[PDB]
């Protein structure tokens, strides 16, 4: 199955760059490389100023740099402007989704 | 139909803000508001840094506040990253959409 990893995952900072790393992957697939957190069970507030992606190489497997923060403005998958999301209370992680929503389990982050 | 507008929308420059107005939206509905460009027939590359969004109100109207760039990283809808999108050359304009593709045509934007 598909995997992810964040580093630094922790005792980051407003505007920390951290590398987030896809494995088991589909070649060429684009990844969605972005910051979230879950304001409700399985519903994802994300931070689009921010957001940036991926396209798997032909062994499933690639890596980025990300730009996190403490605190963002956070919508919804269904464009809905959720509102501020404080990731110091909120559990926030970085999330690796295609276009149809598929890809490795979120990765938890802290500050 | 829906239909939306950009003020300004010509003579503009990069960090401008301009007001994207909405009309003709689904009651409650949430529509994406971003800068785009078509790179292809069809197929717009948007800039996420400062993409935002809106909700219709109760009459399907709606408005907001949107920051433009000369240039900017495009993403397709998929997800990938297309390239950098200079609007110096590119047709860029101003979309509206909802999770599902639909809403008002983009409109188009210039800069000086
Ligand atoms: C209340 C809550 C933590 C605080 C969250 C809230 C969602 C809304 C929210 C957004 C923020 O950015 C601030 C924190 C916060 C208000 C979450 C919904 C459920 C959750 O509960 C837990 O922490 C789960 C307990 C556990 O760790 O098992
Ligand atoms: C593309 C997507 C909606 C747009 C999301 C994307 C995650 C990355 C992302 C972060 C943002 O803050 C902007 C929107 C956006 C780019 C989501 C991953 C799956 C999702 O789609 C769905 O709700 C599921 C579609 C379905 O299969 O019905
Ligand atoms: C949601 C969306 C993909 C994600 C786009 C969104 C436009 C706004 C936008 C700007 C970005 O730069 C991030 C992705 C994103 C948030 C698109 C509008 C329609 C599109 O999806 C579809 O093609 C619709 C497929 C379907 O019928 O489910």
């Amino acid at each position: 199955a598909p995997t992810a990893t964040v580093t630094p995952s922790s005792g980051l900072s407003d505007g920390t760059v951290v590398k987030v790393a896809g494995a088991g992957l589909q070649a060429g697939t684009a990844y969605w490389v972005y910051q979230r957190a879950a304001v409700d069970t399985g519903v994802h507030a994300s931070n689009p100023a921010d957001l940036s992606s991926v396209t798997a190489d032909a062994n499933g497997s690639a890596s980025t740099s990300l730009t996190v923060r403490r605190s963002f403005e956070g919508f919804l998958f269904d464009g809905t402007r959720w509102g501020t999301v404080d990731c110091t209370t909120a559990a926030c992680q970085v999330g690796l989704s295609d276009a149809a929503g598929n890809g490795p389990e979120g990765v938890a982050i802290s500050f």
